[PDB]
C-alpha cells in the first residue's frame, strides 16, 4: 500500500522509506519484493525493499522499470556498524553521477560489468545510529541497467581490499533515491 515515512517488513521483505519532507513523492509497497515510486519535483528521498539485517555475502536479484527524469540513482543501499559505513552499490542513475567529487579508490569486475570504486567523509551528518562522522562507500556501474544480478561479496571483497572493514551489516535493500527531480519506477527484488 501507498505509505508515508517509516520502515517495517512487508510480504516477507524488509522496507524502509524516507523523505524530507518536500513533497511530490509518492512510495507505494506492492507484492512479494515489489515496490513503487511515482515523484514530480520532490526534494530528496530513498526508498525501497530488501532485507535487515543484510548478508555479506548476498546475491540480489532486481527487475523492473526505472525511469528518472533528473537527479536520482538506483541501487544496492545499506549501512554497517563498527565501523559505520553508508554504502551504495549504484546500478543506475539519471543526470548526475553520484561519485561527482568522490576520491576514486580502484576498479571491480562484476556481474557484466567494471565498477568505479570511490570513497567519502560525511562530518556530523545523520546516520542509523544519530548524528556521527562516517565513510560512505561507492561501486559506481559503468554500464547501466535497470534489472540484474548482484553479487554484494564482489564489492565488499574489493572495498576490503582497498581498506574498508566492513562490521555489522544492517539494512541492505535496493532503493531508488531522487534528488529534487522527477520520475518513475517498479523494482522487484528477490
Amino acid at each position: 500500500q501507498t505509505i508515508q515515512p517509516g520502515t517495517g517488513y512487508n510480504n516477507g521483505y524488509f522496507y524502509s522509506y524516507w523523505n524530507d519532507g518536500h513533497g511530490g513523492v509518492t512510495y507505494t509497497n506492492g507484492p512479494g519484493g515489489q515496490f513503487s515510486v511515482n515523484w514530480s519535483n520532490s526534494g530528496n528521498f530513498v526508498g525501497g525493499k530488501g532485507w535487515q539485517p543484510g548478508t555479506k555475502n548476498k546475491v540480489i536479484n532486481f527487475s523492473g522499470s526505472y525511469n528518472p527524469n533528473g537527479n536520482s540513482y538506483l541501487s544496492v543501499y545499506g549501512w554497517s556498524r563498527n565501523p559505520l559505513i553508508e554504502y551504495y552499490i549504484v546500478e543506475n542513475f539519471g543526470t548526475y553521477n553520484p561519485s561527482t567529487g568522490a576520491t576514486k579508490l580502484g576498479e571491480v569486475t562484476s556481474d557484466g560489468s567494471v565498477y568505479d570504486i570511490y570513497r567519502t567523509q560525511r562530518v556530523n551528518q545523520p546516520s542509523i545510529i544519530g548524528t556521527a562522522t562516517f565513510y560512505q562507500y561507492w561501486s559506481v556501474r559503468r554500464n547501466h541497467r535497470s534489472s540484474g544480478s548482484v553479487n554484494t561479496a564482489n564489492h565488499f571483497n574489493a572495498w576490503a581490499q582497498q581498506g574498508l572493514t566492513l562490521g555489522t551489516m544492517d539494512y541492505q535493500i535496493v532503493a531508488v533515491e531522487g534528488y529534487f527531480s522527477s520520475g518513475s519506477a517498479s523494482i522487484t527484488v528477490s
